[PDB]
């Protein structure tokens, strides 16, 4: 056949997946590609579902996309999202720390304060606020969840054990890993420090603009710069932790169906990528931010033949996870 089996996580991302189903096959002859949604409770159920072939794609951030590839699932990138404009295609954002203006601390000064992360083991939201801020962490620093959990004095680490790291979910209770947890992802994240339960968000350069329409509001807020500073958070370019790789579609290495998910996506941006469709749109939504694809997104890159996650991401990015994990001071 030609249906590509999509691993939407929970139900906003449910609704829009249908949506994209029922709009593709509105524009779609029945000679082209067709999606079917297949809910979970976690983007790693996704990666379960897909190496058991019962899914076959799902989106993730390139430290999932990492996780992914890893035994015994072995998932492979195979459509990367790309940003910025599609005159000019940005295959990476920039990680940023966002905090609210006058609060008196910097980035050496993270200590004792509440921080609200997108994710464990995403990009910006952990791997790298995390991975600079190692050895300032209370030693043992192994598990690295509860060192984290000890520097702060309270946070939001979706998808962490809360039974373990009981702190890691005091700002979110539960650390629910899907939209179903207010405080999960990009918007979830900024959720979490615009009510005022955490002191700094860890998240995406876009994420503020996305969340917050005024600038008058946004000038309300500033971004922790690794030289000990803070700048306005439109100067994200001149302040940020890192770059890193765009988030990424993986699928399974054997029958993995990649060439039907990029003829799904290549023909899905074309009818309904930035500015196409005014029935559909696949970066934003009337349910909510980041479902699917991120709404940072102007399109898609097709991954070069049989490249694995590692040779994806880069050596830089990969090193700087395993320096994560196994690194010390
Ligand atoms: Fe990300
Ligand atoms: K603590």
């Amino acid at each position: 056949d030609k249906t590509v089996r999509w691993c939407a996580v929970s139900e906003h991302e449910a609704t829009k997946c249908q949506s994209f189903r029922d709009h593709m096959k509105s524009v779609i002859p029945s000679d082209g590609p067709s999606v079917a949604c297949v809910k979970k409770a976690s983007y790693l159920d996704c990666i379960r579902a897909i190496a058991a072939n019962e899914a076959d794609a799902v989106t993730l951030d390139a430290g999932l996309v990492y996780d992914a590839y890893l035994a015994p699932n072995n998932l492979k990138p195979v459509v990367a999202e790309f940003y910025g404009s599609k005159e000019d295609p940005q295959t990476f954002y920039y990680a940023v720390a966002v905090v609210k203006k006058d609060s008196g601390f910097q980035m050496n000064q993270l200590r004792g304060k509440k921080s609200c992360h997108t994710g464990l083991g995403r990009s910006a939201g952990w791997n790298i606020p995390i991975g600079l801020l190692y050895c300032d962490l209370p030693e043992p620093r192994k598990p690295l969840e509860k060192a984290v959990a000890n520097f702060f004095s309270g946070s939001c680490a979706p998808c962490a054990d809360g039974t373990d790291f009981p702190q890691l979910c005091q700002l979110c209770p539960g650390c629910g890993c899907s939209t179903l947890n207010q405080y999960f992802g990009y918007s979830g994240a900024f959720k979490c420090l615009k009510d005022g339960a955490g002191d700094v968000a860890f998240v995406a350069h876009s994420t503020i603009f996305e969340n917050l329409a005024n600038k008058a509001d946004r000038d309300q807020y500033e971004l922790l710069c690794l030289d000990n500073t803070r700048k306005p958070v439109d100067e994200y370019k001149d302040c940020h932790l890192a770059q890193v790789p765009s988030h990424t579609v993986v699928a399974r290495s054997m029958g993995g169906k990649e060439d039907l998910i990029w003829e799904l996506l290549n023909q899905a941006q074309e009818h309904f990528g930035k500015d196409k469709s005014k029935e559909f749109q696949l970066f934003s939504s009337p349910h909510g931010k980041d479902l699917l694809f991120k709404d940072s997104a102007h399109g898609f890159l097709k991954v070069p033949p049989r490249m694995d996650a590692k040779m994806y991401l880069g050596y830089e990015y990969v090193t700087a996870i395993r320096n994560l994990r196994e690194g010390t001071c």
